[PDB]
Order: C-alpha cells, then sequence, then structure tokens
C-alpha cells in the first residue's frame, strides 16, 4: 500500500519487519535502550497511530491508551494483541479468589509480559503478526505468509540451538541470579533457573547458597544498586548482561531478536559451564 504498521516496542518491531518486508512502513514507539519497561505511553505516540493501518501490541496493559488515541484520530486501525494464543504466566503471587455467587472465583491479576523469552512463543507472535497483516492487506498475504514461514524456520533452529546448549550443561549447574527477573518464560521453556529479589536479600542469599548459583547477570530494568548489593553479599561474580525487554542498538550484541536470544542463551551457558 504501503501497509502502515506501528509496533509498541523494538522486539515486536523486529518481528514486524521480518514479516512485512518491503510491503510495510514501520514505526516503533519505544526503541532500543529506552528508560521504559517494555512500552509506556507517550503523547507523541499519537502522530504514529493516527496514520496507522495495524498496531501491534504485546498484551492488554495499555491497550486503553492506544485504542483511545486511535478513536480520537478517526483512523480505524486493527490492533493486534500478539500474546493471543500464547500461554501467558501470572506474576509471582498474582492470583486471589472472589466469592461472586456462591463460588470462589479465581482472579488472574497481572500477567508476566516477557513471553518472547521462550522461542516457541515468538513463533506465535510472528504467526499473529502475519495474520494481522494478511488481514488488513489481502493482496500482500502470500508475501507476509511466506516471510513468516521462513522466519519461523529460523526461530525453530534457534530454539533447538538453545536446547542443545543447555542440555550440555551439568545437571547441578542450572541456576543464575538477576536483580529483576524478566526471564521466567526462558526458565519455563529451557532447563535453567533464575533467582531474583521477590533486609530480604538474606532470603535470596540463602536460596543462592542452597542452589549453588554460579553467577549474576545485569539487565536494564533493575537499577544497578540492587545488583551490586547482591553480588557483594553473595560473593558471586558478575558474568555479563542479559537483554530483557529491548533490543540493543544496531552495533550492539542484540540488534535483532535472534541475536538477542543467541547472546542471552550463550552467555548463560558460558557462565554455567565454568563459574
Ligand atoms: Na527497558
Amino acid at each position: 500500500e504501503p501497509l502502515d504498521v506501528v509496533a509498541t516496542f523494538s522486539i515486536i518491531g523486529d518481528f514486524a519487519a521480518k514479516v512485512g518486508g518491503d510491503r510495510i512502513r514501520l514505526n516503533v514507539l519505544v526503541g532500543p535502550d529506552s528508560d521504559t519497561h517494555v512500552y509506556e505511553p507517550r503523547p507523541a505516540d499519537a502522530i504514529a497511530l493516527a496514520g496507522a493501518d495495524v498496531v501491534l501490541t504485546n498484551g492488554l496493559e495499555f491497550e486503553g491508551f492506544l485504542t483511545r488515541l486511535i478513536a480520537a484520530s478517526g483512523t480505524d486501525a486493527a490492533v493486534a494483541t500478539l500474546t493471543d494464543g500464547v500461554e501467558t504466566m501470572e506474576e509471582p503471587g498474582g492470583g486471589h479468589y472472589h466469592y461472586i455467587d456462591g463460588k470462589a472465583v479465581f482472579h488472574a491479576g497481572a500477567h508476566d509480559p516477557h513471553a518472547w523469552q521462550a522461542v516457541p512463543n515468538a513463533k506465535v507472535y510472528v504467526q499473529n503478526i502475519a495474520a494481522a497483516f494478511c488481514a488488513a492487506d489481502a493482496e500482500g498475504c502470500a508475501a507476509y505468509q511466506a516471510n513468516a514461514a521462513r522466519y519461523i524456520g529460523e526461530l525453530d533452529a534457534l530454539d533447538t540451538e538453545i536446547r542443545a546448549a543447555i542440555a550440555a550443561l551439568p545437571q547441578d549447574r542450572r541456576t543464575v541470579v538477576v536483580a529483576h527477573n524478566a526471564f521466567r518464560y526462558f526458565e519455563a521453556a529451557y532447563g535453567v533457573h533464575f533467582l531474583s529479589p521477590q533486609a530480604d536479600v538474606a532470603g535470596l542469599i540463602r536460596e543462592i547458597r542452597a542452589r549453588n548459583a554460579s553467577a549474576i547477570f545485569a539487565e536494564n530494568i533493575s537499577d544497578t544498586r540492587l545488583l551490586e548489593q547482591i553480588a557483594r553479599e553473595a560473593g558471586l561474580p558478575l558474568a555479563g548482561t542479559l537483554y530483557s525487554d529491548a533490543l540493543s542498538g544496531p552495533d550492539g550484541p542484540a540488534s535483532n531478536y535472534i541475536a538477542m536470544m543467541r547472546h542471552n542463551a550463550g552467555a548463560i551457558a558460558a557462565a554455567l559451564a565454568a563459574r
């Protein structure tokens, strides 16, 4: 058309670009290394949304803001929630029951947004994107769909590579530490454990000793100070940085999703193979 596509943040942006190729014009609302967790609304998001045909989002959190700006523009854009069809996990402790009409009804409360850290989930994202584009632009559907199938083949190879790396590790060396745990879907998919803070460093320290955790990793979401406290108290070496919610810049080590995951998985395995 070009199909005008807005993606809320860099990782989804990469997916969009892979699916859309030259048929789309892509704007990404939150770019690499921003001091934002995943996505956060900004008024200037309006300028991109107002021209849009399709808006790609992670989840339901700020779909209010996005759809209110879309209505105000008079645009009529399809909003695709890319976690549709992903088995999302609740945040630790999130649940609770409410006694509606006699029955104790469970209320989910706040899902962990970091679903891309499991590569089978990134396949669903990509499949949802091709569906949304295929939909808004019937003529492009064969191209989107061939782009999607080929990227999904590469994701499949990546998921096997990650599994082959982790499977080579000893069974008693599977635990690392982070100040902020953006990695619960990685832990659910692959054979590794992440400990993070849930005075209470003491609790964490005990589980660290109990699990013989090998290393600590930095990430962009926690502040810096907490990380230094924990390593100091635990006497664990700082092995590197894991990419959680954003790609790196184009000269960094995580300039697209595949490279991001290669990095994370490779750095984790390196630390566990030796620390
Ligand atoms: Na971030």
